[PDB]
């Protein structure tokens, strides 16, 4: 075996990341967990020598095990060899040295998208505030980012409207990639997403390409029902496993589209082959807005 796949997480970690701990300014706190949290900040001198800058930085607690520590590590190591793109929260800067390991990360200023939804739930026109328009961008933008997720040989693992946040210009981004993967067949594996899981994932604890297509077509029932839980009226009991085995599907939310609600049945397929990519999911969705 002379020829291998670069594994990013055993590469090292490039020092152009690295940015003065004394030079951010911690203010509310965004996100929370056992492990850590993620809080907005202030960044002076991060992109102008001069100029401050409005980022969101994720961190452990100290009370943390090693797995954790090298869990943060290994995200940084992901977004910094997966790039930057549009349609994701992109790395802006780290601070390994010494302290606590920071990672600086884009800040979004209207927060997750499911939160934002049902903000705009009571004031929502399909055509003349959050549009039916809206619905559509928002569709295409996180197709394209788990696109360009997938074409970098990377699976997500926990996609879902709570980790889709909106920012200026309504340009939606994909965060938390601390479950994110490099496949190259696909990947065996804490708490679980079950209501977004495909049923692999949940039955045999096997993720893929396949099975976040899966999580993207239980997004765009979240998206197109203005913000509601999945599966509602059904718990995640011994029920829940036995319906969704046997074929049971969520039906079309109110606002979808009909050619949207398509692509949630075939991202919902119980072949994960016969489900769609996410680059033929862009296709799909780029036409519609054209004849929109
Ligand atoms: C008006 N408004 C604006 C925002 C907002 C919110 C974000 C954001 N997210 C915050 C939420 N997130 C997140 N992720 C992971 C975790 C943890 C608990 N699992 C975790 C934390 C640290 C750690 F070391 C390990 C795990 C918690 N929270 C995703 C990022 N990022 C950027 N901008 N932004 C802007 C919210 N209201």
């Amino acid at each position: 075996n002379n020829y291998s796949y670069i594994d990013p997480t055993q590469l090292p970690y490039d020092h152009k990341w690295e940015f003065p701990r004394n030079r951010l300014s911690f203010g509310k706190t965004l996100g929370a967990g056992a492990f850590g949290k993620v809080v907005e900040a202030t960044a002076q001198g991060l992109i102008k020598s001069d100029a401050a800058m409005t980022v969101a930085v994720k961190m452990l607690k100290p009370s943390a095990h090693s797995t954790e520590r090298e869990a943060l590590m290994s995200e940084l190591k992901v977004l910094s060899y997966l790039g930057n793109h549009e349609n994701i929260v992109n790395l802006l800067g780290a601070c390994t040295h010494g302290g606590p390991t920071l990672v600086i990360i884009e800040y979004c200023c209207y927060g997750d998208l499911l939160n934002f939804l049902r903000r705009k739930r009571d004031e929502f026109v399909p055509y003349k505030f959050l549009t039916l328009e809206h619905l559509l961008s928002f569709s295409y933008q996180v197709a394209k980012g788990m696109a360009f997720l997938a074409s970098k040989n990377c699976i997500h693992r926990d996609l879902a409207a709570r980790n889709i946040l909106l920012t200026h210009g309504n340009i939606t981004k994909i965060c938390d990639f601390g479950l994110a993967r490099d496949i190259k067949s696909n990947y065996v594996d804490a708490r679980l997403p079950v209501k977004w899981m495909a049923p692999e994932s949940i039955f045999n604890s096997v993720y893929t390409f396949e099975s976040d297509v899966w999580s993207y077509g239980i997004f765009l029932w979240e998206l197109f029902s203005l913000g509601s839980s999945p599966y509602p009226g059904m718990p995640v009991d011994s029920k829940f496993y036995k319906m969704i085995k046997e074929g049971f599907r969520m039906s079309s939310p109110e606002y979808a589209p009909a050619e949207m609600y398509d692509i949630m049945k075939t991202c919902w397929d119980a072949d994960p082959d016969k489900r769609p990519t996410f680059k033929q999911i862009v296709q799909d969705i780029e036409k519609q807005i054209s004849e929109s």
